[PDB]
């Protein structure tokens, strides 16, 4: 019950007890393993929102050694009063960032956790507009850039009330490449995000049917329909993609964005729901070069870089894939680092998560974490993290996945 | 209930009714995921329904179930089990439980070749020279002079057991490691332990770095006997690389035949805790893991030296640039010498297949993430974006403690 994780590769052993807090249900039986699945998984009436309140106050009060003290029961009568009349209830500042620096510290796919603490917490709870939120938005991505310096953000809308008033970010990221089906057959762009590049146009942008246009924003206030904004291209920040090595590499006329700013996920703080919540860091390389470069299903330049290098790519077994994929990542973090702008390579981003679990284990009692992601998608038994068991559970405060809001939306 | 599993690089969906067949546990609950946990005497009160489960999937198999064959081989099961606490498996019984075993392996990703097993009987042996007489032509068979062939070979069961069959090598052909007394390590550092109870037991160790084991075999309970493998049975394979020649001077070969030997075969409730089963290497278990994990060969420094390579900063990916250089010596080696080996594109590849045409016509394929995608480049193998589902079927194969840890010695 006390249950042991084992690093092979050290030997090192941690408990882990933090896992008996656990809340919600992994998708996972006795009999059926479903850690590889990527999904498993409208209001809340006011028997559920109490219990789940007094947990959160609880986690709280005892994080600043308050709990059992006066202000602690005095919160949770008050909230208690406030859920009573209401049906819901706000949280005060101090919760809220709490709340939201606890949902990144808990979330168990998340490499780059050891930062958990360092959130700037942006309160944007008092926005009505599509237009105030593409002015919280802008401030966001200019504060998280900071001219290729990148921190850590996360702007937080009104919380749900009904679900008939929900704020949404309807892309999937902040930043995002357009990508655009080719009469002919293949994919301009990026073919990630060729639906959400559709609904664009389909609801009135101007698309320059370029290969990498930044997407416009799709912003949903009070459940209205959403309205299109471009982010201002200077508040952008790209990186031209060369090579180290191989000159003919800037030929490629690649580049990428800084700043990933993932904006379609729920962010659940005591009870409370909040539909639009922009969270953005800093990338680790290989999700831009293993994944969004090399993804049979994304940009694919695989084929590509290895003709250039001129590599047998008759038989799979002169790795040449492999060889080009490390390429890849060798020039985006080239690239990067060039340019100032902050990036983590695989090594370290799992160096660091291996000293975050060691820190959880000690001064928590252990950290939630997901194996099937946490690993990253090249030379994954190179890195730390391969040979460190993990155990993965859910705790609240979290991020949790949302329907895509135009499968639901009652335009 | 019906169970769906997605891949989200061609979006096929497939249907999951086998899990439901699934007896045993995973380690996994509602609340918490242990798919990364590396590791997660029985009495007629519990055999007989294993028994009759058993022989229901077998005659089922072969189109006879409920006839009288069935029913006359379930009253003589019975007999035998109420009579004398066990029972003996047919010879068909034996071949179609070994074969479904590895058909039920959820880490294997070579299942595709599963019905292809050369089932060895070798449960009239004895004695431990009887053991090396079985094992000495196993490798000879499977080895078949480069053109590996998989098979088994299928000790006596257990009986009280006091009175086990084990192969105390963890497989029957795997180089010796030496820990010098300045704390480096000669050889293996996987086998330094087993090197040394070998040792311990009489073994006349050359101690170099590429030295072929004995067999440390034990029949009937009886202490361990040390044999040595006559050489030209074991098959070895000198590791060069096609464009750097110096890749040679690094001294490096390794062998043809992976053997494993230390688990535990399951059928019916019978345990055979002595059934070396072999076939061919994936690439990737000696370049990325027998070589360039930390805590074996790391032979990375050596490799990146001599690529000269910028090993100041990991940002370099130097070490993802000299695991590939390894990997492509070990394929183009083995290739060269005619020897079976498989890349980790193609092994993947096939087990999609295999994995597809199982749901078809078994209704699913048991399979663990986490072990089926290679250690190297993940996501551009098509088995890093499939959903699996992870849950134990009999016949099986089990793991069991190392008996050094258990055995009972004569002396
Ligand atoms: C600061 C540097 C950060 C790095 C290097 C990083 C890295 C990653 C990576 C590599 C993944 C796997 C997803 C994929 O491979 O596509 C991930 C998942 C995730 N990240 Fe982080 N991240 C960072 C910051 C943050 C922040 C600031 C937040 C929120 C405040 C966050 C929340 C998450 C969540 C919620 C997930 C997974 C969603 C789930 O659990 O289902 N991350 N992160
Ligand atoms: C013939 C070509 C084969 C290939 C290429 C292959 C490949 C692999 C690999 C890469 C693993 C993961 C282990 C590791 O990474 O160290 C594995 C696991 C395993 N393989 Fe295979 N294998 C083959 C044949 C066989 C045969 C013939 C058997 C048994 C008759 C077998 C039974 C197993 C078992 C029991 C496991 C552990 C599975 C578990 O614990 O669920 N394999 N295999
Ligand atoms: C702040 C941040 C920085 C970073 N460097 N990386 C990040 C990656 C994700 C993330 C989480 C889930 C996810 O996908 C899961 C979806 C259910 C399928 C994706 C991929 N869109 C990205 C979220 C935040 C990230
Ligand atoms: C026949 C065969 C061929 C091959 N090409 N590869 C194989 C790898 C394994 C295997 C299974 C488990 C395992 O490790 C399990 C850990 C104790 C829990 C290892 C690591 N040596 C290898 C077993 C058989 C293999
Ligand atoms: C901690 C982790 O479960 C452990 O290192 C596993 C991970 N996946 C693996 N996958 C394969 N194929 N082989 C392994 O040895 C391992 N080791
Ligand atoms: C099927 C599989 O679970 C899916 O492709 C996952 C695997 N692991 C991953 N891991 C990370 N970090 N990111 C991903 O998108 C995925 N995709
Ligand atoms: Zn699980």
């Amino acid at each position: 019950r006390f249950l042991k994780v084992k690093n092979w590769e050290t030997d090192v052993v941690l408990t882990d007890t933090l896992h008996l807090k656990s809340t919600l249900e992994t998708g996972c039986t006795e009999h059926i393993c479903m850690g590889s699945i990527m999904l498993p998984s409208d209001v809340r009436t006011k028997d559920q929102l109490f219990p789940l309140a007094k947990e959160f106050l609880d986690q709280y009060y005892s994080s600043i050694k308050r709990f059992g003290s006066k202000a602690h029961m005095d919160r949770l009568e008050e909230v208690n009063k406030e859920i009573e009349s209401t049906s819901t209830y706000q949280l005060k500042d101090t919760e809220l960032i709490y709340g939201a620096k606890h949902a990144w510290r808990n979330a168990s796919r998340c490499v780059g956790r050891i930062q958990w603490s360092k959130l700037q917490v942006f309160d944007a709870r008092d926005c009505t507009t599509a237009h105030g939120m593409f002015n919280y938005i802008c401030n966001h991505v200019k504060y998280a850039t900071n001219k290729g310096n990148l921190r850590s953000a996360i702007t937080i809308f009104p919380q749900r009330t009904d679900g008939k008033h929900d704020f949404r970010v309807w892309n999937s990221q902040l930043i995002r490449y357009a990508g655009y089906k080719q009469p002919d057959g293949s994919t301009l762009g990026d073919p990630a995000n060729v639906q959400f590049t559709e609904i664009c146009i389909q609801q009135g942008w101007k698309a320059p049917r370029g290969r990498f246009d930044v997407l416009p924003l799709l912003l949903q206030a009070n459940g209205n329909d959403p309205e299109l904004f471009q982010i201002p291209p200077e508040l952008v920040l790209e990186v031209p993609i060369r090579h180290p090595k191989f000159d003919w590499f800037k030929d490629l006329g690649l580049k990428w964005y800084g700043l990933p700013a993932v904006s379609n996920m729920l962010l659940e703080i005591g009870g409370l729901e909040f539909s639009a919540c922009p969270f953005s860091g800093w990338y680790m390389g290989t999700e831009i070069g293993v994944r969004d470069y090399c993804d049979n299903s994304r940009y694919n330049i695989l084929e590509e870089v290895a003709k250039k290098m001129d590599l047998d790519m008759r038989k799979t077994s002169s790795l040449w894939k492999d060889q080009a994929l490390v390429e890849i990542n060798i020039a985006v973090l080239y690239s990067f680092q060039s340019d100032k702008v902050t990036i983590v390579d695989h090594h370290s981003a799992t160096e660091s998560f291996i000293k975050h679990m060691e820190n959880e284990y000690r001064c928590r009692g252990g950290c939630p974490a997901d194996w099937v992601w946490i690993v990253p998608p090249m030379s994954g038994s190179i890195t730390p993290v391969f040979h460190q068991e993990m155990l993965n559970y859910r705790l609240t405060p979290s991020f949790e996945y949302q329907p895509d809001p135009w499968n639901t939306h009652v335009w």
